RNA sequence: UGGCCGGCAUGGUCCCAGCCUCCUCGCUGGCGCCGGCUGGGCAACACCAUUGCACUCCGGUGGUGAAUGGGAC
């Protein structure tokens, strides 16, 4: 069952072998033309590897970001995307 | 040598260059041969496993079973 539209994008197939600090700073380089990011996650755990949540301020920013980056190649691996299932802490924290 | 021991070999002190390494990366570390014991840590690196929905840091295993020469006294 697919999902909601969130101000959270859930990205995975990510490549792996790239360290937090570098991957966080790539995927801003991308998709922060999007709209205003308000944080990006990423844990290299054994669950949580090849993952990122990039939150956007506004939901349109993350449809636009999802419709546009769908399947970038990025560090040589079609990125996937989809919405989160849930909101983002930072985001309850508000609305 | 990450810590520890044994056997054998080996004149010494330096200077220059090179090379080596998971455990004080370098010029007041190390760079003969052989065997056995043991500790730490996944931080870096590699390999194996993982396609996984979080907002709690947190998979496993491996490496030293390493590295040469020149010169001055
Ligand atoms: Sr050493
Ligand atoms: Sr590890």
């Amino acid at each position: 069952p697919e999902t909601r539209p969130n101000h959270t994008i859930y990205i995975n197939n990510l490549n792996e072998k790239i360290k937090k600090d570098e991957l966080k700073k790539s995927l801003h380089a991308i998709f922060s033309r999007f709209g205003q990011i308000l944080d990006i996650l990423v844990s290299r755990s054994l669950k949580m590897r090849g993952q990122a949540f990039v939150i956007f301020k506004e939901v349109s920013s993350a449809t636009n970001a999802l419709r546009s980056m769908q399947g970038f190649p990025f560090y040589d691996k079609p990125m996937r995307i989809q919405y989160a299932k849930t909101d983002s802490d930072i985001i309850a924290k508000m609305k």
